């Protein structure tokens, strides 16, 4: 369902174009856009991450908050 | 586990940045433990990791945003 990158990238309507991390990178890192600020939420682990700066790795920050996430550990590949 | 008591979460805040916009007691009261890196904290219940704290932040408000279904935040611990 949200296993498809493309469907996750559909949730990034109205995501801020100002953000230093693109919607594309985020969706590839397993995230959906919450529709509030730059807060994104993983479709698998349901954990969220916010406050993106220049140079963040979306995958890195995702591993940091949920090192045991199925997405991040390659369950869906 | 043992981190249900606020005082036990407060004990994990050794070496927390003195300059933090949000104090250790505010964070421990919001359910958080200090991971020992930067200003990164982690809820004992829902495992949400939060960092980059700024003036204006509510520790509980940010907690709820990242994990609206967190057991701790919804009073599951009496
Ligand atoms: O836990 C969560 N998430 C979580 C938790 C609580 C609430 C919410 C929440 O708010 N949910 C929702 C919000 C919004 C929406 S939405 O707005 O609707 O879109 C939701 C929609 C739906 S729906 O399905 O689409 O309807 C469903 C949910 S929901 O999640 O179902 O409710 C939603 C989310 N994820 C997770 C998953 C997998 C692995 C890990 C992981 O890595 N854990 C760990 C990390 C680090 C450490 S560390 O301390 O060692 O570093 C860990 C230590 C230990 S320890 O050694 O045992 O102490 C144990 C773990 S453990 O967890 O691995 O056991 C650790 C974490
Ligand atoms: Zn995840
Ligand atoms: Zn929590």
């Amino acid at each position: 369902e949200f296993v498809e990158e493309f469907n996750r990238l559909k949730t990034f309507a109205n995501f801020p174009s100002g953000s230093p991390v693109s919607a594309s990178t985020l969706a590839r890192a397993g995230f959906l856009y919450t529709g509030e600020g730059d807060t994104v939420r993983c479709f698998s682990c349901h954990a969220a991450v916010d406050r993106w700066q220049y140079g963040d790795s979306a995958v890195g920050r995702h591993r940091k908050v949920s090192p045991n996430c199925r997405f991040i550990n390659g369950f869906y590949l």
